[PDB]
């Protein structure tokens, strides 16, 4: 056992165990034994991290039903981000016709009206209030609703099912089927009404003579439910119990909102994105990576904190700095596997603070910092609440 056991990380609040940048700071490769699956290599810095997610000698998916190492026991599920070319970069060419840089930036005026909306009716109750499930943790499921095209009647009795995938079997994978044939069912319709819709322009969308099948279709349709309610949700709770961590940074923004573009990516980058590492990557061919040589069939795992914190690719890498000349973060991911859901992400959180630090100046935490409670569950950090006063 010269491989230190993974169960090393603790997620009390938005820190990280110091291992991943004393692994970056001076051992290129670090070893790790996870709980599941075998041993695996961690990649930390900017470099090798990169490196990770663009150097085809690192299929992701020779991992499908495989006994990886891993920090959960189920072993993943044919999905967008464990596929590589040239099934992969078939998919998603043909997904991304439909979901445009364009189309999720003209999300924005709604996106304002639901922002708005939900401070209104938050202002309206009384403080104190908590902004996790008054306005933070609806405001993305009323965005990827709309992006979709759920019509407004089911929208009510779609947040029940998307919500009964967290607390039995008997009802989550009965929360599955109800939302799989819920969507294919609205697919068919947006068929019919050839809409100016997302599930509208899946149809739609043919590169030369290709398309995507039923199962492709609504395989694309529920895989952005997933990826963009709970970790929109967490960049938003988390990004604002952090700048309220520094008032400092408040003000500056507050009595200033030109910066609320360049302040996101930096909230994303200073914050973990997750309290364990990555989804381990498989090295098909011999690839020396910072330093150590990941022998083929061998696994590695990125950590993107350790990364988007490194001095090597960051000056003053740990202050919070809104004025970066150029921020090329990891957070939300690199190559071929870039979030998809990236302008949306944008969009949501910076018009989601844009308006709370307005709309509400005055706003301030209700109970002391310390007391502020994260949830003891799993994959990235969640708050339990974010009590705030007014
Ligand atoms: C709001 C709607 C969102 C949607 C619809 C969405 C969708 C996706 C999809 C489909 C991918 C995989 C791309 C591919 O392999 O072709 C992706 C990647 C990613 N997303 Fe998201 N995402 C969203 C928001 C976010 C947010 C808020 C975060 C916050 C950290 C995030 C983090 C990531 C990361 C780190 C990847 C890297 C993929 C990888 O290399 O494994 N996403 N997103």
């Amino acid at each position: 056992g010269k491989a230190c056991p993974y169960p090393f990380a603790e997620m009390e609040r938005l820190e990280i165990h110091p291992e991943y940048n004393r692994l970056r700071d001076a051992g290129e490769l670090g070893r790790v034994l996870m709980p599941y699956g075998g041993e695996t290599w961690l990649a930390t810095s900017w470099e090798d991290v990169a490196k990770v997610f663009v150097d085809p000698r690192f299929s992701r998916s020779a991992t499908l039903g495989k006994d990886v190492p891993r920090v959960l026991p189920a072993i993943q599920q044919p999905v967008i981000m464990l596929m590589d070319p040239p099934e992969h970069t078939r998919l998603r060419r043909l997904a991304t016709k439909a979901l445009t840089s364009r189309r999720m930036e003209a999300l924005r005026p709604r996106t304002q009206e639901v922002a708005d909306d939900l401070i209104d009716k938050m202002l309206a109750k009384g403080a104190p209030a908590d902004l996790m499930e008054d306005f933070a943790l609806p405001l993305p499921i009323i965005m990827i609703c709309e992006l979709l095209g759920v019509p407004i009647e089911d929208q009510t009795k779609f947040r029940t099912w998307s919500d009964q995938m967290l607390y039995s079997q008997e009802v989550v994978m009965a929360a599955g089927q109800s939302l799989y044939l819920y969507l294919s069912e609205l697919i068919a319709e947006r068929r019919k009404q050839d809409t100016n819709d997302l599930l509208g322009s899946l149809v739609r969308a043919r590169d030369k003579d290709d398309r995507l099948s039923e199962t492709e279709l609504v395989g694309f349709a529920v895989t952005l439910l997933i990826a963009g309610y709970e970790t929109t949700a967490n960049a938003i709770g988390n990004s604002v119990y952090t700048l309220l961590t520094h008032p400092e940074k408040l003000a500056e923004l507050r009595k200033d909102l030109s910066l609320i573009p360049k302040a996101v990516d930096e909230l994303l980058r200073i914050i973990p994105i997750a309290k364990q590492a990555s989804w381990v990557r498989m090295a098909v061919e011999d690839v020396e990576l910072s330093g150590t040589i990941v022998k083929a069939g061998e696994a590695v795992a990125i950590q993107t904190h350790s990364a988007n914190t490194d001095p090597k690719v960051y000056d003053h890498p740990e202050e919070i700095d809104f004025h970066r000349t150029s921020n090329p973060h990891m957070s939300l991911g690199h190559g071929a596997h870039h979030c998809m859901g990236a302008q949306l992400v944008r969009v949501e959180m910076q018009t989601a603070l844009g308006s709370l630090i307005s709309r509400i100046p005055a706003l301030r935490f209700a109970v002391p910092e310390p007391r502020i409670k994260f949830l003891r569950g799993r994959l990235v950090p969640s708050l339990e609440a974010l009590p705030l006063t007014w």
